């Protein structure tokens, strides 16, 4: 896969974001992972490590996979990179988000964030606590 920029409009929720592409406004649905709603356990915790990181961030990137760019809610289907690091690994990492929407043909990453999750239960981190 490859990076291409990104132009970040607002961040959302820990695993949604919204950039502005080819000049449309456009919500971002991150890859293989799932948040918690902003409202339950974690979720506000989530939303702000994400919000952090990609607002902090120098420079976002983003990198389709192979299959589906959108879904059927019209959302971009992306990985995320703040300054080269992946959001969608480091919230994986932190136990902030678990490994999750897992299809074949848009799942390059997988064993990564499987590897980070690994670890984040090990470690009982929030929602593995
Ligand atoms: C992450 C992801 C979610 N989705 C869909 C599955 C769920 O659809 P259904 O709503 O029909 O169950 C929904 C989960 O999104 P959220 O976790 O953002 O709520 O988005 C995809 O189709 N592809 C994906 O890669
Ligand atoms: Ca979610």
């Amino acid at each position: 896969l490859h990076k291409e920029p990104a132009t970040l409009i607002k961040a959302i929720d820990g695993d949604t974001v919204k950039a502005m592409y080819k000049g449309q406004p456009m919500t971002f649905r991150l890859l293989l992972v799932d948040t918690p709603e902003f409202n339950e356990k974690y979720g506000p915790e989530a939303s702000a490590f994400t919000k952090k990181m990609v607002e902090n961030a120098k420079k976002i990137e983003k990198e389709f996979d192979k299959g589906q760019r959108t879904d059927k809610y019209g959302r971009g289907l992306a990985y995320i990179y703040a300054d080269g690091k992946m959001v969608n690994e480091a919230l994986v990492r932190q136990g902030l988000a678990k490994v999750a929407y897992v299809y074949k043909g848009n799942n390059t990453h997988e064993q990564l964030l499987r590897k980070a999750e690994a670890q984040a239960k090990k470690e009982k981190l929030n929602i593995w606590s």
